[PDB]
DNA sequence: CATCATTGAGCAAATGAGCAACACTATTCGCATAAGGTGGGAGTAGTGAGTCTTAAGTTGCAA
């Protein structure tokens, strides 16, 4: 278990920059900048949980989805 | 001697505000999306006077 969890650490250190470049487009929707980036971070947590490597992809195009996902449902409930 | 007004006394009829209990539906909430997308950006520019605080530079001075 804290192998696998040192391991998802691990993907997580590496696909930051992924997550402020998708952070850049919903900024100026009447919330700061950096909620963004840790609801971003909780997205592609998410997404670490739910990617499978023998499916043969990106792991950055299946991210986006829940990196929005994040972003688009905290920036509308938080009008 | 009779009687009634006149003071208590309480009631049915009626009603206004509920109550619980089921039963049904509107709304809300929470989860998903697969080729690929892996360092922001506006940030002011024409105050001045003072006062406290460090910080550093210098400088006697004594063992």
């Amino acid at each position: 278990e804290a192998k696998a969890r040192r391991a998802k650490k691990e993907m997580v250190e590496a696909n930051l920059r992924l997550v402020i470049s998708i952070a850049k487009k919903y900024t100026n929707r009447g919330l700061q900048f950096l909620d963004l980036i840790q609801e971003g971070n909780i997205g592609l947590m998410k997404a670490v949980d739910k990617f499978e490597y023998r499916r043969g992809y990106k792991f950055s195009t299946y991210a986006t989805w829940w990196i929005r996902q994040a972003i688009t449902r905290s920036i509308a409930d938080q009008a």
